[PDB]
């Protein structure tokens, strides 16, 4: 696995960001994590939706450098979204949300599961500290 450069276009919510990637706008969905939703059809904003969403927004807007890392499987979902690990200044945003109690570790699909052990461990820690989602 390799980090590639990307540029911010716009943060969409806690787990979706639009990035310019090899000169193309593309929407990216964060591998293995589920944030509460702000745009979700039923139920309007979920609890911690606005906070997961502000966390992602601040992280990417204040970054010097944004990089995307694809896993070993398919690289786009059915909706056309890139599926990646996102790094803002070397910190992986997917782990950072999970660590802060602002995302759950998703239902994982081999082969896109390289960093799954590392995220279940941050989630264990967030639960143990009872953060946000877990209070």
């Amino acid at each position: 696995l390799h980090k590639e450069p990307a540029t911010l276009i716009k943060a969409i919510d806690g787990d979706t960001v639009k990035l310019m990637y090899k000169g193309q706008p593309m929407t990216f969905r964060l591998l293995l994590v589920d944030t509460p939703e702000t745009k979700h059809p039923k139920k309007g904003v979920e609890k911690y939706g606005p906070e997961a969403s502000a966390f992602t927004k601040k992280m990417v807007e204040n970054a010097k450098k944004i990089e995307v890392e694809f896993d070993k499987g398919q690289r786009t979902d059915k909706y056309g979204r890139g599926l990646a690990y996102v790094y803002a200044d070397g910190k992986m945003l997917n782990e950072a949300l999970v660590r802060q109690g602002l995302a759950k570790v998703a239902y994982v699909y081999k082969p896109n599961n390289t960093h799954e052990q590392h995220l279940r461990k941050s989630e264990a820690q967030a639960k143990k500290e009872k953060l946000n989602i877990w209070s």
